[PDB]
């Protein structure tokens, strides 16, 4: 078949063994975003120590692509400064996600969006 | 809230600890169906012994609802006769699925559809004397 899309080994790994699944009780930052197509929700929790992401968790009922991308992005964001974290997007893992069905772009965007939201929440709390 | 939707505890359980995830190499029956809206694929693999489902696996990259329903339905189908298996639908776990966002109906249909497809595959192999 021409124009094959599907699931790569990295993505599969992230699906099967996602990093940073769960919740943080009374978090410094909480972000929740929704996928406009399927309606799945993505939630990200941050603990901020120094001015860095000390801990990060995510939970979602969405699809394999959303979960793997969340695994990736939260791994990336662990230990980064808030400023660095705010600049993380799905592009930072474009290599891993290449070959995914293209409709999973929205799924992939959930993670970074939720991170951003969390950070914003934290900032506003800091007022 | 009006028109409340959400997720049950059973569905949560199935999402977190799904039964029968994976593949069967050289299966007696193979079924693959697709969700027309998101594009996710659902695959079911059966081993048939004594005109029963001896072993069953599923593989999907779809959403929590799809995965939990698959977990349920493959659990149900283990050990059933082909005839019984063909009659299993999402309705057999209607209680677990009640109140899901309505877009998850197609997600929930994937499992039983793929089961059906698998069984049909097996049957047609049998008819063609190509079964093992
Ligand atoms: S299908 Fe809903 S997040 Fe991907
Ligand atoms: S969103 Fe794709 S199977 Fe449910
Ligand atoms: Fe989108
Ligand atoms: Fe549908
Ligand atoms: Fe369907």
């Amino acid at each position: 078949m021409i124009q094959q899309t599907g699931y790569s080994k990295k993505v599969m790994e992230h699906f099967m063994n996602p990093r940073n699944v769960g919740v943080i009780d009374d978090p410094d930052g909480y972000g929740k975003v929704g996928n406009p197509v399927c309606g799945d929700l993505m939630e990200i929790f941050i603990k901020v120590g120094d001015e860095k992401i000390e801990d990060i968790k995510f939970r979602t009922f969405g699809c394999g692509a959303a979960i793997a991308t969340s695994s990736m992005i939260t791994e990336m964001a662990r230990g980064k400064s808030l400023e660095e974290a705010m600049r993380i997007t799905r592009n930072d893992v474009a290599d891993a996600l290449d070959g995914l069905p293209p409709q999973k772009m929205c799924c992939s965007n959930l993670a970074a969006d939720a991170l951003h939201a969390a950070i914003n929440d934290y900032l506003s709390k800091k007022q």
